[PDB]
């Protein structure tokens, strides 16, 4: 490599058979990342806009950033970033709007005047990120995620508010869509920041940042509950397993049974009534009217992205890390094994489905001396790249 970048905190530990390298540093707050057609890495640097890193590639993890330009300067862009399959359009989001920009791959420039607003009316308080995903199987379909306005948001009970949900938009048909004009992929999703497509079948998957301060029969159980969730939303362009309500704010998934008041026949993975559920809602109601997660993960690990490998055998998820637990959790990259039907190989009650790929050597140091993984992407040869927003870093990760 050109440069020898090193981390400034006790370094991530790779599982056996993996290796990594830090390749960019001094970014402000890097969120979503994607490759352009010319081998450049586009970085949604929150509060700055979209930056393009030029990389030199000597094979394996031997990559070096040789240059960087700001393609789009806009301080409102806070997370979401996508690029068309032909490479000629960039989509990026603010709290309120999803913009499309023409991207000139001959120059590697974007003319600001080319900006059009494709989706709008998304603004709300608290969860302000708007994850963008373009389908591979249906390349005209743009998915957009949008969280709650508060930890327990009552407007998430009203589907027309557009809070706590994922929408799909046919961009080929485009005066922006209104947020709630899109096909409904899911609602009752508090903050499903990570959304991905499994190539095995085009199955749509999201990962949930579930509720804080969880009380159960008035007892505080927030330390180990509720679960973070892997949720399944069917395939794009069909309604099976899609558009349902995944619980929030009425129902939450169970991670840890021990010391859980009013367990009943509840198992790991099953949802239960929130103490603050609307008048009438019970556990049976959670069981019959709301869509359960397909897997759960350790409470508060805070997943932010999910990406599958070319073959669909494995998904990789970023765990950005807990902020409210006495002993912190997350601060890792994990993988989840998937089968031929495009479902996880683990049962929905498993507590061991997340396999560690890259971890913080000592959780007691986090957040302050730990990476906080956010964005993931694959290059053309299957190498995995990821962002760490709080340390201003980009890493490459691969099997050795
Ligand atoms: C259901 O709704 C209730 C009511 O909003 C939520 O209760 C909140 O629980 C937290 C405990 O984590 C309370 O915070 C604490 O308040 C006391 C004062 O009594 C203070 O000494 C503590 O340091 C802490 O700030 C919070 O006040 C309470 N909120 C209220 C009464 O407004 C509960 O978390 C919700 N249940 C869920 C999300 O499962
Ligand atoms: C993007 O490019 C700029 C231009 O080279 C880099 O800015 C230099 O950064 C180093 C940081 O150690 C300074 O010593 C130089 O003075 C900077 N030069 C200028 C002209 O500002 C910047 O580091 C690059 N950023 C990333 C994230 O790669
Ligand atoms: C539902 O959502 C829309 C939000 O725009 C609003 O017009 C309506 O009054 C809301 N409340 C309901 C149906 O309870
Ligand atoms: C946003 O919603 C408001 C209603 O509050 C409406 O005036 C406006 O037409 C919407 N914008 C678009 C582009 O749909
Ligand atoms: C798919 O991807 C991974 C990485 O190449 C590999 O370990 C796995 O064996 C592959 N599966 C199939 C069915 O080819
Ligand atoms: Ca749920």
């Amino acid at each position: 490599t050109t440069n020898n970048l090193q981390v400034t905190y006790p370094a991530p530990v790779a599982a056996d058979g993996w290796e990594y390298r830090l390749i960019s540093t001094g970014l402000t707050a890097p969120r979503s990342i994607v490759f352009d057609s010319t081998g450049g890495l586009l970085v949604l640097d929150a509060g700055v806009g979209v930056r393009r890193l030029t990389l030199q590639d000597n094979g394996g993890t031997c990559l070096s950033v040789t240059a960087n330009a700001t393609l789009i300067a806009d301080t409102a862009l806070n997370h979401g970033l996508a690029i068309s399959a032909d490479g000629g359009t960039i989509y990026a989001s603010t709290v309120n709007d999803v913009y499309a920009y023409t991207y000139n791959e001959q120059t590697n420039t974007v003319d600001p005047t080319t900006r059009r607003t494709v989706v709008t009316n998304m603004t709300n308080t608290d969860h302000v990120t708007r994850t963008l995903l373009l389908s591979s199987r249906l390349p005209n379909e743009l998915l957009v995620s949008r969280g709650s306005a508060a930890n327990e948001d009552p407007q998430a009970r009203n589907v027309t508010s557009g809070h706590s949900q994922i929408r799909a938009y046919d961009i080929s048909t485009l005066p922006p869509f209104d947020f709630v004009a899109g096909t409904l992929i899911g609602w009752g999703l508090r903050d499903s920041v990570g959304v991905g497509e499994n190539p095995t079948n085009g199955g749509i998957w999201s990962v949930e940042n579930s509720v804080d301060d969880l009380t159960r029969e008035g007892v505080d159980v927030h330390q180990d509950n509720p679960g973070e969730e892997l949720n399944f939303h069917g395939i794009l362009g069909n309604t099976a397993n899609q558009g349902g309500n995944y619980g929030y704010p009425d129902c939450y998934a169970l991670w840890s049974t021990a010391g859980f008041p009013d367990l009943g026949a509840l198992e790991v993975g099953d949802q239960f009534a929130s103490d603050n559920a609307t008048a009438g809602v019970t556990d049976a109601t959670c069981n019959t009217n709301f869509v359960d997660p397909r897997l759960v993960f350790q409470a508060h690990v805070s997943p932010l992205d999910i990406k599958f490998n070319t073959n669909g055998t494995t998904a990789y998820i970023t765990f950005h890390g807990s902020t409210d637990r006495t002993t912190p959790v997350g601060y890792s990259i994990v993988s989840v094994a998937f089968g031929l039907n495009g479902q996880p190989t683990s049962p929905m009650d498993s507590t061991t489905a997340a396999n560690n790929i890259l971890t913080s050597p000592d959780l007691t140091q986090c957040p302050d001396d730990c990476f906080t993984p956010v964005g993931l992407t694959f290059d053309t040869i299957g190498r995995l790249f990821f962002s760490s927003d709080s340390t201003g870093e980009i890493f490459v990760l691969q099997q050795s």
